[PDB]
């Protein structure tokens, strides 16, 4: 074995509960005055209806479950009532230990991110800036845990949130700048010891529900960040030929997947028991609460976030790279 563990970086797409538990722990610690994100009917905690690909690719690589990670939560939450008037509460989390450190909005890049909303009437003025950007992650797992040493194969996963905020945020991010942050990101993987980097591109997204209507930004953004993530990477392999980088290029297979349902029905893979037959719409809809009866058949749970049948497929692939030595 070149590696014995897996540490994850990411989003939502990689977050095994992040999101969902603290909000979960801001909201007991406010006395009820937190929205819970990736409740019912989602997974676990999770941003789809079941395992997400991390935990799907440590199956199939014969490696330790993931387990959630994060740093130290300190922060003053200021609320305001109706009336205006301020509240406040001391929030504090211990580090917790583990090797999964997505967290869903998490974007390529440093520092921290407000993506947590007040509940019960009130309006939050600060302190719900607690969740850590992927690079945030990175810098915080080095602080938590020491640098890497080699034995660890390290998944990064981000750039969506990039593009998410930019269209639907305050942001103005191109493809290729957001691309830029993952590369850096990148970096200090390598510059930390890591000698396993799997590196994932963005997903082909073009059928998005909550992409509707932004195709012609999305697929400029996802073109350029994909094919400057690539260029990237295919020029750090060159720089450190002691490191493994894996591409997964969740892009083509995303593709490929919906080429083939557009084309012949179904995508159908019998090894992992996976028939789908809709890459368009959503298995359950944030509208009428409608979950339809077999979620598994379709690429979206909800309007973005894959179904744990998809993360089962990007598993499988992102494995397959590993298990053949597939690397830059
Ligand atoms: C800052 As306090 C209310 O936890 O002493
Ligand atoms: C910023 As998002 C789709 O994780 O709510
Ligand atoms: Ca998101
Ligand atoms: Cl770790």
């Amino acid at each position: 074995a070149e590696f014995d563990r897996i540490t994850n970086f990411g989003d939502s797409l990689s977050d095994i509960g992040n999101k969902h538990m603290i909000t979960v722990d801001m909201n007991q610690a406010t006395s009820g005055k937190i929205g819970i994100r990736a409740d019912k009917p989602n997974f676990d905690g999770r941003f789809s209806n079941g395992p997400v690909w991390t935990e799907y690719l440590a199956g199939f690589l014969a490696k330790p479950a993931p387990v959630r990670g994060h740093g130290e939560i300190d922060s003053q939450v200021v609320l305001k009532d109706q009336a205006g008037k301020q509240i406040t509460y001391h929030y504090h989390h211990n580090a917790l230990p583990g090797t999964n450190w997505a967290v869903g909005g998490a974007m390529s890049g440093l520092g921290n991110f407000l993506d947590i909303d007040a509940a019960n009437g009130f309006t939050a003025k600060s302190g719900l800036d607690v969740l850590t950007n992927t690079g945030q992650q990175i810098k915080l797992r080095i602080a938590n845990k020491g640098q890497f040493t080699g034995n660890e194969l390290v998944s990064y996963m981000s750039g969506t949130n990039n593009l998410w905020f930019t269209l639907f945020g305050d942001l103005d991010q191109t493809g290729n700048k957001a691309a830029g942050f993952a590369l850096t990101d990148i970096e200090t993987l390598i510059d930390a010891g890591a000698k396993q980097v799997l590196a994932a591109n963005i997903p082909d997204f073009v059928d998005a529900p909550w992409f509707a209507g932004q195709q012609k930004k999305t697929t400029r953004f996802i073109q350029s960040h994909n094919q400057a993530l690539k260029a990237g990477l295919d020029q750090l392999a060159a720089a450190h030929p002691d490191v493994e980088i894996y591409y997964f290029d969740a892009f083509d297979l995303f593709n490929k997947v919906s080429n083939e349902v557009k084309t012949k029905g179904k995508y159908q893979d019998k090894e992992l028991a996976i028939t789908l037959t809709n890459v368009t719409g959503e298995a359950y809809s944030y509208a009428t609460g409608k979950v339809i009866a077999q979620p598994n058949r379709n690429l979206f749970w909800d309007g973005l976030h894959p179904t744990t049948a998809m993360h089962k497929i990007m598993a499988k692939e992102a494995a397959s790279l590993v298990i053949s030595g597939r690397t830059l």
